[PDB]
């Protein structure tokens, strides 16, 4: 039902922004940098936008999944 | 620079693709990843080398296009594993 997604996209949302946060504290330094500032981006924006909709959430993720996967999987590296 | 940019946005292209191709074959993903997903990567992962080997000598942001529409396929999957 629809409280049940938009809670689910949120805490999608929460806790990638967290764990990658974590994730990131065990790469370059620009890099980590980069990564940290999006989650930080990401958490100011969910703690003022505690009641949004499962729509919002899902783009917030996408935003941050789109810096932070690449970095955290080093998937563009080796072919150089 | 821009000879180098290029280079870098060429790596990192090709990079990507055989990186996750390796990582959807891996035989500790069964189960992990739907078999529908799978063939989905790969099949993006094989149509990015083949464009690669095609235009090895294009621009940056011919090599940066490509690599968003490879991310927009890739993207979903990936936090799917970091989230499971």
């Amino acid at each position: 039902n629809a409280a049940a997604e938009r809670v689910s996209a949120k805490n999608a949302l929460e806790s990638y922004a967290f764990n990658m946060k974590s994730a990131v504290e065990d790469i370059s330094e620009a890099d980590k940098k980069k990564v940290l500032d999006k989650c930080q981006e990401v958490i100011s924006w969910l703690d003022a936008n505690t009641l949004a909709e499962k729509d919002e959430f899902e783009h917030k993720r996408k935003e941050l999944e789109q810096v932070c996967n690449p970095i955290i999987s080093g998937l563009y590296q080796g072919a150089g």
